[PDB]
């Protein structure tokens, strides 16, 4: 039910003007990667602010399940990204979101626009790795400001590194060629 989110985003992501809601978009995706670390599946998270102002979060966890969900008739990954904070809220309020999954020897991908899948999750190659990459462009129709602040992200990643000592958290800002490694 992502229509309701796109109609009243403040109720799901918080303040869409003061920068708190915008950065909550990144935090929600990072929190999913952190949950993979808490369960003992993930020990590296890479958070990138791209030149195009998009943000990528890569983990080396199990990868979001790709098998069809019987109740929905689509990949589990699509059900997680499209049905109702939940990464589906990030998807709903993103002009574009690109999902890559490394799982069971295969690379899977899906792209969305305002949370609508452009095509069903598809196999695009082979991999010896496991994990999830989410890259998203926050919607300017939802957020009055869309530029991520490296200092706001860094402070939260420092906290998460402290609270999750076994996880190597890499922060990259391509706009200023910054890389910081947080690892307790
Ligand atoms: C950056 C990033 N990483 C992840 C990420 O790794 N999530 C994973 N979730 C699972 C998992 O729960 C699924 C079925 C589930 C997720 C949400 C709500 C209800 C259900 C099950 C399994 C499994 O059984 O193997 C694996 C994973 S990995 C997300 Cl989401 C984002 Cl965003
Ligand atoms: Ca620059």
């Amino acid at each position: 039910g992502l229509d309701a989110v796109r109609k009243r985003p403040g109720m799901y992501i918080g303040d869409t003007d003061d920068g708190t809601g915008l950065h909550h978009m990144v935090f929600e995706v990072v929190d999913n990667a952190i949950d993979e670390a808490l369960a003992g599946h993930c020990d590296e998270i890479i958070v990138t602010i791209h030149e195009d102002e998009s943000v990528s979060v890569s983990d080396n966890g199990r990868g979001i399940p790709t098998d069809i969900h019987p109740e929905e008739g689509v990949s589990a990954a699509e059900v997680i990204l499209t049905i109702l904070v939940g990464v589906s809220v990030v998807n709903a309020l993103s002009s574009k979101l690109h999902l890559t999954i490394y799982r069971a020897g295969q690379i899977h991908e899906q792209e969305y626009h305002h949370g609508d899948p452009q095509y069903p999750l598809r196999v695009i190659g082979e991999t010896d790795n496991t994990g999830t990459t989410v890259r998203f462009w926050p919607s300017a129709e939802t957020f009055s400001q869309t530029i991520f602040n490296v200092e706001i992200l860094a402070r939260r990643l420092r906290e998460l590194s402290f609270l999750n000592a076994g996880v190597r958290i890499v922060l990259r800002d391509e706009r200023i060629n910054l890389e910081h490694v947080y690892d307790y």
